[PDB]
């Protein structure tokens, strides 16, 4: 609703938090579309008509529906839609840069893992194919083919999503499953070549489940079965560099849940963190599905932060072994989130032929006899898939492990070859298949869920975009925002202590030019002051399954005080009004000097004033705010004619407009 008069307006109830827009970097987003997470669709149709939008995707499954501008920026959308005073949505974000983690080439080497490695002698790497010799890493893991007669990945479908797969490899024969291309909605038959976006996702599937058939490789879980999901699709027919966005990923995840993967791999991220991403992620692992995902690329591209920094998933780092020792690879970002690290360098795999789709070269002395084609890569790309395929066999072993017992059973069974136990470069160590099947499954070690849920002083609002980090000396930190609902949920993480430290509502929608100078918020952030932000902080707080849940309850104080003389005008009052100006909260008469404590109010509002006859001139009204301790100068000019105005840090600034107006708010949440 809106509103003319200050005066005319009603009383209403706190109104609860801004809507949550998804924070707006440069170069950080693709231009053009949002991505609207929604409690009610139907308020989603005032979202498309205000931006005048197209919706092209609808994911129900986390009520996600994704909106193309047509002729509008992303900051043009959030103009539109920051004044529509919504009730049914939970969010409204952009989808984000995201890159693969690009494997790069390498050369074979006869040395590897040899001399003193472990049993170098007497059919050390008889696995039956004929490459055998050269797969390092599957002896580094324990493989063997009598753990196979165990288990080997029998009936477990593992999604590749990455760039596709070239099916048609005689090495991946009968082992591609139908999979899927969201960016078009096209089903992928089982068996074909789908390397739309290159090599990467076919190496991905012969490391998993390359078949057992004496020639070429042979994959950790050739029992298994490859599902894949195109994320990276040619760039020619979606543009950028092929990825095809935060929403259409987060489709091809849920169909992949859908039609039964139990686990993922995944080497692709990008610094934004997206609610759309964390719902989809969260999703499958509700679903029971393990989330494996590569450890950053280097430090120069700081970036890749998600989806890896997503708790509950396994991250992996890529391990080298040279000096008779293994070793973190190097380019293998370090990172306390890191669970195990795997082989990820001179790792032999199938790679697209010449004449398929995403051929990009292949080692032709590659001494196979099967007509395939294979090359030697290097990355953290090629250490996530070891673990994949670690983690397929397990579940053929553990049909009812939950995502946290398989993560848990890896970080236990890791062999510690640095000495001390746990490190941000390799977590707990070299992943080891043999140790990780006897078992048992744990117990212990973890939780489905723990979450933090942060409200205003009566917990009756959630607060939105609060940062939650869960740290400790050693093991693995978390990280998480509260939605909308002020939760920030942990799924599949470790039980024991954290140091849990809580940060006030995100206050990214700066003031100031970057390039130093003064500027205005355009509203989208929850808060607009850093004086606004409020901390908590739990030391040695147990995580457990008796102890799922942190409540925690912010409070502020805030004071306003204003010294013009306003004797020239009639019945003047100092109003606290909603800043949408759908109606007041409280109207009392004006007193120059008088302090007023509104520290007991919660929510966000703005500061007015009115008179029962129009000013005769205009007249600048001063006062000063005092918000938890900090003073604020605010000012507003009541002019002649009328007889209500806003006082504010910025003048009595609308950030929207006369008839969507959204004035400058002050973000409390009581006592
Ligand atoms: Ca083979």
């Amino acid at each position: 609703s809106k509103a003319k008069d200050l005066a005319s307006l009603p009383e209403i109830k706190s109104q609860g938090y801004h809507i949550l827009f998804g924070e707006l970097r440069d170069g950080e987003y693709t231009e053009g579309k949002i991505l609207v997470g929604y409690n009610d669709r139907s308020e989603v149709d005032k979202i498309v008509k205000a931006v005048n939008g197209k919706v092209v995707l609808e994911l129900p499954q986390i009520k996600v529906v994704s909106i193309k501008l047509n002729g509008m920026t992303v900051k043009q959308a959030y103009d539109k839609i920051k004044a529509l005073a919504l009730k049914g949505i939970r969010y409204v974000e952009p989808s984000y840069k995201r890159e693969l983690i690009k494997p790069t080439v390498v050369k074979p080497n006869p040395d590897m893992y040899k001399i003193r490695k472990p049993g170098l002698n007497s059919t050390a790497r008889d696995y039956g194919e004929e490459l055998s010799n050269e797969l390092w890493g599957l002896e580094a893991i324990g493989v063997t083919q009598q753990l196979w007669e165990e288990a080997s990945g029998t009936n477990i479908i593992v999604a590749v999503v990455d760039t596709g797969v070239d099916g048609t490899h005689p090495d991946l024969e009968g082992q591609v499953i139908a999979g899927y291309r969201p960016a078009f909605d096209e089903e992928l038959p089982a068996g074909t070549d789908s390397s739309y976006g290159g090599s990467a996702g076919t190496h991905v599937a012969g490391t998993i489940a390359a078949k057992k058939d004496g020639k070429g490789i042979v994959g950790v879980a050739p029992g298994a079965k490859i599902m894949p999901i195109v994320i990276f699709d040619d760039p020619a027919l979606v543009g950028g560099n092929g990825y095809v966005g935060d929403d259409y990923v987060a489709a091809g995840i849920i169909w992949a849940t859908d039609h039964g993967a139990k686990v993922m791999n995944h080497s692709w991220g990008g610094w934004g963190y997206s609610y759309t991403m964390k719902e989809a992620f969260d999703y499958a692992m509700e679903h029971g599905v393990v989330m494996v995902v590569s450890a950053g690329n280097n430090t120069s591209d700081s970036h890749h932060q998600y989806p890896a920094g997503y708790p509950g998933v396994i991250q992996v780092a890529a391990l080298d072994y040279y000096g008779g020792t293994f070793r973190v690879a190097g380019f293998s970002s370090r990172s306390d989130g890191v669970s195990v690290g795997a082989p990820g360098v001179t790792i032999l795999s199938t790679v697209p032929g010449e004449d398929s789709i995403g051929y990009e070269g292949h080692n032709e002395n590659v001494p196979a006899t099967n007509g395939g084609t294979y090359d030697y890569y290097q990355g953290t790309s090629m250490a996530a898939p070891h673990v994949t395929g670690v983690v397929a066999v397990l579940l053929q072993k553990f049909p009812n492990a939950k995502p946290w017992q398989i993560r848990k059973l890896l970080e236990n069974t890791a062999f510690d070859f640095n000495g001390n136990g746990w490190d941000h470069d390799t977590g707990y160590g070299l992943v080891k298949l043999d140790a990780a099947l006897q078992g048992p499954l744990p117990t212990q070690g973890g939780v489905e869920e723990f979450q933090v849920v942060v409200t205003d002083a009566k917990g009756n609002f959630g607060v939105p975009t609060v940062f939650v980090s869960m740290m400790r000396d050693n093991g693995s930190c978390y990280y998480a925002k509260t939605g909308p609902d002020g939760i920030a949920r942990f799924p599949h993480i470790d039980s024991g202590t954290y140091d849990i430290f809580v940060g006030g509502p995100d206050h990214w929608d700066r003031a100031l030019a970057p390039y130093d100078g003064e500027s205005i918020p355009g509203g989208y952030a929850i808060a607009l002051r850093m004086a606004e932000e409020r901390q908590a902080s739990f030391v040695g707080f147990g995580v457990s399954p008796d102890a799922t849940q942190l409540n925690v309850n912010f409070n502020s104080t805030l004071q306003v005080k204003f010294s013009t003389n306003l004797s020239t005008l009639k019945d003047p009052q100092f109003v606290v009004v909603d800043p949408l100006l759908r109606g007041v909260y409280g109207r009392v008469a004006y007193a120059r000097n008088q302090t007023y404590d509104l520290s007991l109010l919660s929510g966000q509002i703005s500061f007015g004033i009115q008179t029962l006859l129009p000013a005769a001139t205009d007249i600048t009204i001063q006062g000063t705010v005092t918000l938890n301790g900090e003073d604020i100068p605010v000012y507003g000019v009541l002019k002649a004619g009328t007889t209500w105005t806003i006082i504010d840090d910025f003048g009595g600034l609308n950030l929207g407009t006369d008839s969507q107006p959204i004035y400058v708010w002050w973000t409390i949440f009581g006592q």
